[PDB]
């Protein structure tokens, strides 16, 4: 059965709500963003109205084979009318078609849905800028200040000096990306284009990528893995063993490999700046940590909240435990006093 915190009260309405079976009442089923805890549950023989953007809907369609009649694509930045409600989609700064759901509800109350967001100063002017909003249906998997990490263009900027410093010292060295859903595409795309190479990935995974409207992603990606000096490998892969079997399987065309595995947060972010990361090394293998995140950082998170004043605000992450709904209740506490709403 449904929770709470995936209905929106005064609609038809349910957002990521698709591992419940038919939800009492539900005429429309939005779907945020193409991450397997948000779509658990949907397929081929899903009968029901998904709401979404472009391409979450290419993802659905060619990916989950969902039926076309049944996937309603919304432009963003657009008022549309649906089911007799109006609705705004937002670039949530998540992965590739991302939404937040503004939802104007007949009685006058305005609701935000983050769905999973990194908060950005670049909100503050898009279509939330006009109104004032009564309820915020929150991502915060961050909310806690130890949870800190450096900007995506910090951390790019890191994995490319890394890449073309080794590269240039050794020709042979093989680049390795580690990836299990969509998301940060700009580590190995950002990567490959310093080396002059295409990225070298399975079959499954070239044909996620070329559902993401990607600007010339003809020119970036392949199949030919003989081609490439950057290849991507399933995350579970990326440890000494699995990278070793690899390296077998190239040929000898090379001698050394360097890899990353973007995490999130880790604790290390508690101790160590990005420029001072190293890496784990075993032989002629090298792998780097490095701390590429698409949730708000603590801060991000808060400045965005002082600046939308919300009236309330409901969580959509850690609300499994006593503890984590204690601590994020006094952090908004917190927030509304030091702001003044
Ligand atoms: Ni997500």
């Amino acid at each position: 059965t449904c929770p709470f915190y995936k209905k929106i009260p005064g609609t038809g309405f349910t957002v990521d709500a698709f591992q419940y079976g038919v939800v009492e009442g539900c005429t429309a089923y939005f779907l945020t963003h193409f991450h397997s805890d948000h779509y658990a549950g949907l397929s081929k023989h899903f009968t029901f109205p998904v709401y979404c953007s472009e391409i979450t809907g290419n993802l659905l369609k060619n990916k989950l084979h969902v039926q076309e009649q049944y996937i309603h694509p919304l432009p963003l930045d657009t008022e549309c009318i649906v089911n007799g409600v109006k609705v705004v989609l937002l670039d949530a700064n998540h992965c590739p078609g991302a939404v937040m759901i503004l939802f104007y509800l007949p009685n006058g109350t305005v609701i935000l849905h983050t769905g999973d967001f990194r908060a950005d100063p670049s909100m503050e002017r898009s279509l939330l800028a006009d109104q004032k909003v009564h309820m915020l249906y929150l991502d915060t998997t961050y909310c806690s200040p130890e949870y800190t990490f450096p900007s995506q263009q910090e951390v790019i900027r890191f994995a490319i000096n890394t890449a073309f410093e080794a590269v240039t010292l050794n020709p042979h060295a093989l680049v390795v990306c580690g990836t299990y859903s969509i998301g940060k595409e700009k580590v190995f795309l950002a990567i490959a284009d310093v080396l002059g190479s295409k990225v070298g990935m399975s079959q499954e995974k070239y044909k996620t990528l070329q559902c993401l409207n990607i600007p010339e992603i003809n020119s970036l990606i392949t199949t030919d893995m003989c081609s490439s000096l950057v290849h991507l490998l399933p995350m579970m892969q990326i440890n000494f063993k699995g990278l070793q079997s690899h390296l077998k399987k190239c040929g000898g065309k090379y001698n050394q490999i360097l890899a990353f595995r973007p995490t999130g947060w880790t604790h290390s972010n508690k101790f160590t700046r990005i420029a001072d990361v190293i890496p784990q090394t075993k032989g002629n293998i090298s792998i780097y940590g490095i701390p590429y995140s698409e949730h708000s950082s603590y801060l991000e998170m808060k400045r965005f909240v002082q600046w939308l004043k919300p009236q309330k605000i409901i969580p959509t992450v850690n609300v499994g435990t006593w503890k984590s709904r204690s601590t994020m209740e006094k952090y908004f506490r917190e927030w509304k006093l030091e702001a003044g709403y």
